């Protein structure tokens, strides 16, 4: 169960600001590293967000689903 690179790489995307430092949140629950300022993130639908690289990495090669709730990603295509 993994998901295609390409269909990952089209999920929003943004920089750790200031904006964005109190809507992510302070650390990213793959690699377990505090978020540092300039740092590329990544969102997914269930409203949780990672290092980019790191959601990357678990989608495309571990698994299908947010690995902190759990809720999956494309169970029935085409639809
Ligand atoms: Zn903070
Ligand atoms: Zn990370
Ligand atoms: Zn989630």
């Amino acid at each position: 169960s993994r998901l295609d690179a390409k269909l990952v790489h089209t999920l929003p995307c943004f920089t750790f600001t200031d904006s964005a430092h109190h809507k992510a949140g302070e650390t990213c629950a793959i690699c377990l590293e505090d978020y540092r300022f300039g740092e590329s993130l990544r969102l997914l639908p269930c409203q949780h967000a990672f290092h980019l690289n790191c959601i990357d990495s678990w989608l495309t090669k571990w698994g299908t689903s947010c690995p902190v709730c759990k809720h999956d990603i494309r169970t029935e295509t085409m639809s």
